[PDB]
């Protein structure tokens, strides 16, 4: 591990366990979603996505992906219902994507990989702050949304057009008044299971909610993702591509479906 962990040959997912032993734990993410094995659970409530008062602040290239950050000091953008007990506040979203359209998602569906995957990260307000929440088995809820390449996603374009300004690791830009509702598909049908963060520290603190319906983005939109850099300014260019962890063993877990 050079600096530290990453997605390259010498510091990628196969290496992570040496510094983060929980990498080989009992509820690691992502996983393959076997649609024929997932069971419909009629006791699952509809998801409540309440993003009308969302306050985006900033977008950051963190050397792994880019994060769009939100004001989470109040209940402005929250996720509730579904498998969740209580209220989860949106803190950021980010993506994972590939070097080619046939790979890039972290979760897979009957072993199918999508071109990318969007993660909207939320923390359980009963734990007071994000740092405390990640130390709890029900601390986080991540809403995962698949991306396929086809027609453009209009609500994604504002994100795409600011990426030139955060090309390299550590760069940030003002990113206020962005509406994350524009990134959602029509349907909120989902699969859910207990899992983990998919990068180090790989903490097993996440209730995963993965939407069945992918969104479509254009080839031009995803091409601009692939022009980002893992490296910092003034360093040799390493294109930011294939920043996804592969599917992990399901072990003693059941994936539940919200839909028939
Ligand atoms: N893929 S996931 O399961 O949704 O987890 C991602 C990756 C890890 N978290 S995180 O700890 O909140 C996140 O991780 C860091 C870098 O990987 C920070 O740069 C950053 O401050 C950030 O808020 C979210
Ligand atoms: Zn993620």
């Amino acid at each position: 591990m050079s600096h530290h962990w990453g997605y390259g040959k010498h510091n990628g997912p196969e290496h992570w366990h040496k510094d983060f032993p929980i990498a080989k734990g009992e509820r690691q993410s992502p996983v393959d979603i076997d649609t024929h094995t997932a069971k419909y659970d009629p006791s699952l409530k509809p998801l409540s996505v309440s993003y009308d008062q969302a306050t985006s602040l900033r977008i950051l290239n963190n050397g792994h992906a880019f994060n769009v950050e939100f004001d989470d000091s109040q209940d402005k953008a929250v996720l509730k219902g579904g498998p969740l007990d209580g209220t989860y506040r949106l803190i950021q979203f980010h993506f994972h994507w590939g070097s080619l359209d046939g790979q890039g998602s972290e979760h897979t569906v009957d072993k199918k990989k999508y071109a990318a995957e969007l993660h909207l990260v939320h923390w359980n307000t009963k734990y007071g702050d994000f740092g405390k929440a990640v130390q709890q088995p029900d601390g986080l809820a991540v809403l995962g949304i698949f991306l396929k390449v086809g027609s453009a996603k209009p609500g994604l374009q504002k994100v795409v057009d600011v990426l030139d300004s955060i090309k390299t690791k550590g760069k940030s830009a003002d990113f206020t008044n962005f509406d994350p509702r524009g990134l959602l598909p029509e349907s909120l049908d989902y699969w859910t299971y207990p899992g983990s963060l998919t990068t180090p520290p790989l903490l097993e603190c996440v209730t995963w909610i993965v939407l069945k319906e992918p969104i479509s983005v254009s080839s031009e939109q995803v091409l601009k993702f692939r022009k980002l850099n893992f490296n910092g300014e003034g360093e040799p260019e390493e294109l930011m591509v294939d920043n996804w962890r592969p599917a992990q063993p399901l072990k003693n877990r059941q994936i539940k479906a919200s839909f028939k």
